[PDB]
């Protein structure tokens, strides 16, 4: 799989093709799978492009997982 | 604390340096506990300079802590 910690979202990538990206890599990984969730929302907030990353902190505390927080950033669109 | 996901050796950086500042980065995160080390593991193969990176695949089976592979790479110095 790919060096999830390289993923970043390219210029000319959309946010989804990212977290796809990211999230393929990350299942692929040899983390643990309670680590999964948390690193890739981590490498959502670190990763994305500066205008998702300043779209994502707005959203509520209520929204805790990678399939929350893209529904939030794709229905901003 | 600073953005783990970001972290890179850069080529006017020692492997230690590296490995100092992910460290405190990963434990300043709000990764659970249990996730840091894996995470610090990936890190360590994906970010570091790439004769490092190879020297880090050479390690034995048995080493899997952060500070096992530190001291394996710092020791081949």
């Amino acid at each position: 799989a790919g060096p999830w910690a390289d993923i970043m979202q390219g210029p000319s990538e959309s946010f989804v093709d990212f977290a796809n990206r990211l999230i393929k890599a990350v299942e692929g990984s040899d983390l643990p799978p309670s680590a999964r969730a948390p690193v890739i929302i981590d490498c959502f907030r670190q990763k994305s492009q500066p205008d998702i990353q300043q779209l994502i902190r707005t959203a509520p505390s209520t929204l805790t997982t990678p399939g929350e927080i893209i529904k939030y950033v794709l229905d901003r669109q």
